[PDB]
């Protein structure tokens, strides 16, 4: 593509994790630099996620995998009318495609419920967080 902004100093991409907390930013810059950000969507209103942010922040697999990718940390609403207008069941994670949509294909065996935001929905997210991603670099 054309010449964005030449490095110097320091600094050079900023494009892991996102470092700031701006839904609308995070997005934007996330399809400027062609990558798709996987949104993760917590709530106050039920068991706080600190208890699911100790033990996502304890699984590594989930952590490398976001900090190649855009984590977008939002606590506020359990169902928001921007991802859940009719009310599905809280969420946990949530992914944004290249497309700049959403995309549902996610089945699974009955392990321990498919969908939750408690710590034991932790093994899937790690599974899910693949699904959820589907393309890594897009040759892979």
């Amino acid at each position: 593509i054309d010449p964005f902004t030449p490095q110097t100093l320091s600094r050079g991409w900023g494009d892991q994790l996102i470092w700031t907390q701006t839904y609308e930013a995070a997005l934007y810059k996330s399809k400027t630099s062609n990558k798709p950000l996987m949104i993760i969507h917590h709530l106050d209103e039920c068991p706080h996620s600190q208890a699911l942010k100790k033990v996502f922040a304890e699984n590594k697999e989930i952590q490398k995998l976001a900090e190649q990718f855009v984590l977008l940390n939002l606590v506020y609403e359990t169902t928001d009318k921007h991802l859940s207008p009719d009310g599905q069941y809280v969420p946990r994670i949530m992914f944004v495609d290249p497309s700049l949509t959403v995309r549902a294909d996610i089945t699974g065996r009955y392990s321990n419920r498919l969908y939750a935001y408690e710590p034991a929905d932790t093994a899937l997210l790690l599974d899910n967080m693949k699904k959820a991603l589907k393309l890594l670099k897009t040759e892979l």
